[PDB]
């Protein structure tokens, strides 16, 4: 009875301690991460960079200009 | 009345504490197994510069005007 | 009131075990409802190419060239 | 031994009391944030609309002008 409350109060706080130590991991974890909005912008300005050079680089100019003569 | 009371409240608070624990582990396990955004973005931004260049290498609209000339690709 | 302070702190436990119990469950339920990021990524992958393929195909400046070859497009 | 128990419920209810704190943290950095779906869309739309505008603006048909707009 009371050492069954005992044995009980124990287990509570010994999983209580594991419980906080996961909590603290998920936080942390979470704080980690670079915000989506952030990461997102980023990768979007690397895809239309790479791709503005390419665009740019006008690859398709060379076979009309031999047509012409230039 | 009180620690048959308090006996049973402890037994309610120790099997609710599993729950929560089994719950915790689940989210970090989750968050934890999920690869990161960045890399993820990264390899799907390879493949849509890859995909593209495919196709603008490939001058879809020299062959109308290869055409106006007299001429083929 | 050895056994009131036990008894009013264990019920204060308890109301603070159901709330924590209820923001868990709120924070399963809302990494649990998210699309897996690699999937989305490939619906929005596809798109952008797709969209950018019916413009490049469509060949916007074409028209200026011909005009200017002195041709009339078709 | 009732005393160990009295001790106990109270480390119990505190520690309680910043466990709350953190799932409401998490809670709230989880909340903070768009669904992953909204974000990649309004991405990807800038995305096109700026390649848009470039294709659109016609980069390589100046080159080609000077060559038509040219003798032997």
């Amino acid at each position: 009875n009371l050492n069954q409350i005992q044995k009980e109060v124990s287990e509570i706080l010994s999983d209580q301690k594991s419980m906080k130590a996961d909590i603290k991991a998920i936080l942390e974890l979470l704080g980690s991460q670079n915000p989506i909005k952030e990461s997102l912008e980023t990768v979007a300005a690397k895809i239309v960079n790479d791709l503005t050079k390419l665009i740019n680089d006008c690859p398709c100019n060379k076979e009309i200009l031999e047509a012409l003569g230039t």
